[PDB]
């Protein structure tokens, strides 16, 4: 119905929480120097006793004069912690906030410094600020206008060596960025701290369970934080326009993503490690079919993408894409024209391996197109032949070489045309283990073939 109740999760951002609750200073005296009311001076010391239950609201009116009042450093977050409880109390309600959404000026005072100053300062600050921010009786976008650009807020985001800091500064995102009005604005000024997510993933490289230094890790937050970042990150996609940039901004940060899932997951990990590369090759957006080519080219794992799909997982929820991305990501790589871009990246003069040609079942079913082309150009593959230096051109020459073992011999003597022995027999000398292996089968290709 009304404001809702967010983030009980942690003890980092929960720990100050109860430093500051657990006990109170007494106000009494607080009014002397006028930091306090004198007229409506029974409710500011009033705090702990209408905390407690009994029987909208009924002060609505003198709490915006000490709210202005309040206009120095310490303070701030004792009673930040204050309103965040009480308007965490569903008898006293928060439809007052219908009655601050009419032009908020109590964050402005509690602004220029939040976002700012020491971090706990900052800690306790955010919390009213998005969830009443979410709140959309009244523009909020010029609020976080001001609330994005700062100076201190960048490090709290910056902590990565300690990560309590960017953990709240993106939970509350993520709490804020749901509606696309905040989402896709903030995505226009947060366009250099990918690499907060970049660290909050890449240290999984070297793991052990029984290691590190963490108490009560994930029960709430260890990878609670890895939960919030990818989910955020791929949430706030969903522009079209977004990943359609996106990617091409860093194709390779994201090409590793795949190994999310790799070699290790846990419960929520699943709907999301690679629900965003579903969003990467949505039939929605601009290069929906242009760039996963280099992604399956050095990724390679399908065979393993495939096999991660058999061993049954608890949720409905994640067969359906996962099925869908190995279909999709099927019916092009069977289906790339093999001589068409064969002969185009030939007459390019530039190659690389192109594992396509190799995978050669479904290209040998009408090699005998390519006796009809003759393959003149590749009596020019010759000519590449006698002088290389690129490791993928010179060995994917004795590969195309040697693809005859599935094609008939009538290319036997148009080979003819060729055979000095000695020419794949220096080449033989040239052992490079990574080029040799194929090498072996290339030299070897000639006698077997008598065979055949």
């Amino acid at each position: 119905m009304g404001a809702t109740k967010i983030l009980m999760d942690s003890t980092h951002f929960n720990e100050i929480r109860s430093i500051i609750r657990s006990r109170s200073v007494a106000w009494d005296a607080l009014a002397r120097s006028e930091e306090l009311s004198e007229i409506d001076a029974s409710t500011a010391k009033a705090l702990e006793s209408i905390l407690v239950k009994k029987n909208n609201g009924k002060t609505l009116i003198p709490l915006i004069h000490l709210l202005s009042t309040s206009d120095n450093e310490d303070c701030k977050k004792s009673v930040q912690n204050l309103i965040a409880e009480l308007l965490s109390s569903d008898k006293y309600g928060d439809d007052t906030v219908k009655f601050f959404q009419e032009d908020p000026k109590q964050l402005e005072q509690l602004f220029d410094v939040s976002l700012k100053g020491d971090f706990q300062t900052v800690l306790i600050s955010g919390f009213n600020v998005v969830s009443l921010l979410v709140q959309n009786g009244l523009h909020n976008v010029k609020l976080v206008e001001k609330l994005l650009k700062n100076n201190n807020l960048i490090n709290i985001l910056q902590n990565i060596e300690q990560m309590d800091t960017c953990y709240v500064c993106i939970r509350l995102l993520q709490e804020l960025a749901v509606i696309p009005e905040y989402r896709d604005v903030i995505w226009l000024h947060e366009k250099k701290f990918m690499p907060t997510l970049f660290k909050i993933l890449q240290r999984a490289t070297d793991s052990q369970l029984a290691t590190r230094i963490v108490a009560t890790n994930s029960n709430h937050l260890g990878i609670q934080l890895q939960y919030h970042s990818l989910l955020l990150i791929w949430l706030l996609t969903f522009n079209p326009v977004f990943a359609n940039e996106l990617v091409q901004k860093y194709l390779s940060d994201f090409l590793d993503l795949l190994k999310l899932v790799k070699i290790t997951i846990k419960e929520k990990v699943s709907r999301l490690c690679i629900s965003i590369i579903l969003q990467c090759c949505s039939t929605r957006v601009k290069q929906h079919k242009k760039v996963i080519k280099q992604l399956l080219l050095l990724g390679n794992a399908l065979p393993t993408v495939q096999s991660l799909s058999e061993r049954k997982y608890s949720d409905e929820e994640l067969r359906q894409d996962i099925s869908n991305l190995k279909e999709i990501l099927e019916n092009e790589y069977q289906e790339l024209t093999s001589f068409d871009e064969y002969s185009s990246e030939l007459k390019s003069g530039r190659l690389e391996w192109s594992p396509v040609h190799k995978s050669e079942k479904f290209w040998r079913e009408n090699a005998v197109r390519l006796n009809e082309k003759n393959y003149e150009l590749l009596k020019i593959l010759t000519k590449l032949l006698e002088v290389s230096d690129d490791p993928q051109v010179l060995a994917v020459a004795a590969h195309d070489v040697g693809e005859y073992v599935r094609h008939y011999p009538r290319g036997k003597r148009v080979i003819e045309q060729l055979g000095g022995k000695q020419l794949v027999m220096n080449h033989m000398h040239h052992e490079d283990q990574q080029v040799r292996y194929n090498a072996l089968l290339a030299v070897q290709k000639l006698m077997v073939h008598n065979w055949e």
